[PDB]
């Protein structure tokens, strides 16, 4: 059991970016890390409150993940902080060491 | 070993009885449904909308006698015209079922998630 | 795996003040339950909203954790409840049963 983190961005503030972009990370999430739905124990997202268009869960249920427990919030409002960003923080039964785990940083969320 | 349940629920109110008792319903339920004592509970994360602020729902698990176990309370993502009055649950514990025998709870207007 | 819980307050919504708090937070939930960072499956923060100088997460980089997975969020909104509030909840890889978890409230978070 470790955690797996992931952000990315959106250039705009619509449903199809978020879901678009999202999907993305949590695709390449699992290939990374050489995941399926059934290794997963949970995944909570969270957008900046510049995103309002769609929950990032859109997402998990595009790929099929319908029988893992999703949750979404908002980050933290911290003025000043990385713009239109979503971010993943996903729960894993996995055979690997914590060392080995691979967090992905995508698009303008490659600054952290 | 490690598995995640999820609940949801929904109040005709905006007060704290409502947000309470809706949430230890929504609690008992997952617990029953799943087999589950406090031993077996290793967090519970819950959310509320935008629209619910008269307690936490938090209190429910404390009522219910659940005062060993690491709670955790924000709001729901704020997305306008996502569903309502609703408080949702994520559980993490310690089970011997198997992820496809896991049962997540919705309830009242959360049915419709 | 068990979850370990803290709470603490700062004095000010600035950033020395909340990512020293946080760090004293983290210091002594570690300390009282035996971890070092191999030990910590993950680490999320929240903030009142009245608190929106700093990342908390930074302080978990302070001490050297910078392979594990953090989240920040603010607390749920409910007039009435404490403020200038940090709370911490962390999963652990232990042996300790869960009876013998050490939860932490420091400065104005004794009142919860």
């Amino acid at each position: 059991v470790w955690a797996i983190r992931g952000a990315t961005t959106v250039s705009d503030n619509t449903a199809d970016e978020i879901v678009a972009e999202t999907q993305k990370l949590l695709k390449e999430m699992a290939e990374k890390n050489g995941l399926e739905e059934d290794d997963i124990i949970s995944i909570i997202f969270t957008v900046t409150k510049d995103l309002d268009a769609a929950f990032p869960a859109i997402a998990a249920r595009n790929m099929g993940w319908t029988s893992t427990a999703l949750m979404c919030m908002n980050e933290i409002d911290v003025p000043g902080s990385l713009e239109k960003c979503i971010r993943v923080m996903m729960h894993v039964n996995t055979d690997k060491d914590k060392k080995d785990i691979k967090h992905v940083y995508l698009n303008g969320a490659k600054v952290l």
